[PDB]
């Protein structure tokens, strides 16, 4: 047998940049892994229908869906952004398709699609993560510096804890015009703060990086705190061999050997996996469950501007929302209301001057054993 | 002027009512209450002009 | 306050305790019910004007 499924990625011209990242590779990679593995689905074939859109820019993003539709798919991967994403949501319940949801979007239960699962780490586990390891260092100042608001939005147990926990910070955006804050390093240096904690992403953490090494910034009395896991393509070691007390994060699970030959194996595909590598593997994975656990269901040419539809997208947006499967990241879970990664394992790795070590764990199962 | 309602978080509806406009004809749209259906033709408004 | 993304724009006053040394504490609404009592309950001990 043969199947075929709808992707979408998001790039700076899109169709039309012709970029393939380590997702889309990745998407390839596990595919044909599918295609490799016979006891992942008797006969069933992983074919799939790429379509790259823009970066924010749903006009293009409804072009390539119903491209998709009158190709036929049975569910389409959800952007990273809702003016693309929640359009798609609205097309995969008004259709009858499973919307996927690869990352976090901030949806509302307002919203009134069916088809529907999230898939990130609880929010307010993670915020009574900090709590639990906050609480276990007994401070009070800090600073939490934030270049948007969602990253309050995603830790807002911890902004009710002023209200619980006895702590205060300074809440500060970044520039929104400029990446190097180093002007406001020097300017937030009239606060000297040495617990700053940090909503970040790579390559802003190494602009980041080069900003705190290069404001004296970078030892072993500034207790930091960062978010980003992506250790292999930005700099380490004159940061390691200054001396730094600092945490940072790994979702992955890759003393699995299992796990760390996929990783290897991407490397020798791309480059190490990063999160949304073993996020997508893994996601590739679950279909291949959630399709292998399902009857082999028909593929449906459907127009975009019609009101016609799949016989099958509720049975499969059931097959999907109750999907449980450990994977590359340790557990992967749905809730069955509003779907959530509720249950997560985490590797608290952190830089020290003999160089990244993974010093202890948090789960909402395992609490903060470290 | 041309009205239409259409339920909160649906661009399916978005996308029906846009048609309905586009080939009746409009050149202006006044903005729903939800945002994926806003942002979504304001994108479409944007590349059509 | 009670929605939490309209204070994105207003965030003037949200980073103002950076600048104007006023002391503040947060709470949101409660959003599944629209019963502040005990709330208001809570803001009779936290007994502010």
């Amino acid at each position: 047998h043969v199947i075929r499924i709808g992707g979408i990625f998001e790039y700076a011209d899109g169709p039309n940049a012709q970029v393939m990242n380590a997702e889309e590779h990745a998407f390839r990679f596990s595919a044909n892994i599918i295609n490799r593995n016979r006891t992942l689905l008797p006969n069933t074939t992983l074919t799939y229908d790429i379509q790259r859109i823009h970066f924010h820019d749903s006009f293009e993003a409804t072009k390539k869906a119903c491209d998709q539709l009158a190709l036929g798919v049975v569910a389409i991967f959800g952007p990273s952004q809702g003016s693309t994403t929640n359009a798609v949501q609205s097309i995969c319940n008004a259709l009858e398709v499973p919307h996927i949801q690869l990352r976090w979007k901030h949806h509302p239960l307002d919203n009134k699609d069916t088809f529907y699962v999230n898939l990130y780490p609880d929010y307010a586990s993670l915020s009574h993560a900090i709590l639990d390891l906050v609480q276990s260092l007994k401070w009070r100042s800090a600073t939490v510096v934030y270049d948007d608001s969602t990253g309050l939005i995603r830790l807002q147990e911890l902004i009710m804890a002023p209200s619980r926990y006895n702590i205060r910070l300074k809440i500060r955006q970044l520039p929104i015009d400029s990446d190097d804050s180093r002007p406001l390093l020097k300017e937030m240096k009239r606060g000297r703060e040495f617990r700053i904690i940090f909503d970040c992403s790579h390559t802003m953490a190494a602009q980041i990086l080069k900003q705190a090494m290069a404001m004296g910034m970078m030892t072993e009395y500034y207790h930091f705190i960062f978010t980003t896991l992506d250790l292999y393509a930005l700099d380490l070691e004159p940061y390691r061999y200054s001396g730094v007390n600092l945490t940072g994060f790994r979702i992955l699970n890759v003393d699995n050997p299992h796990v760390s030959a996929i990783v290897e194996k991407w490397s020798m595909e791309r480059g190490v996996m990063m999160t949304d590598a073993a996020l997508l593997y893994d996601a590739v994975h679950i279909v291949s469950v959630t399709y292998q656990r399902a009857p082999q269901m028909t593929v449906n040419s459907l127009q975009c501007h019609r009101h016609k539809a799949w016989r099958f997208g509720g049975r499969f947006m059931n097959f999907i929302k109750e999907a449980q499967w450990e994977g590359l990241t340790g557990r992967i879970v749905f809730n069955k209301t509003s779907g959530l990664r509720t249950d997560f394992d985490l590797d608290i790795i952190s830089l020290k001057e003999d160089g990244l070590e993974k010093v202890g764990v948090w789960s909402p199962a395992d609490g903060l054993n470290i």
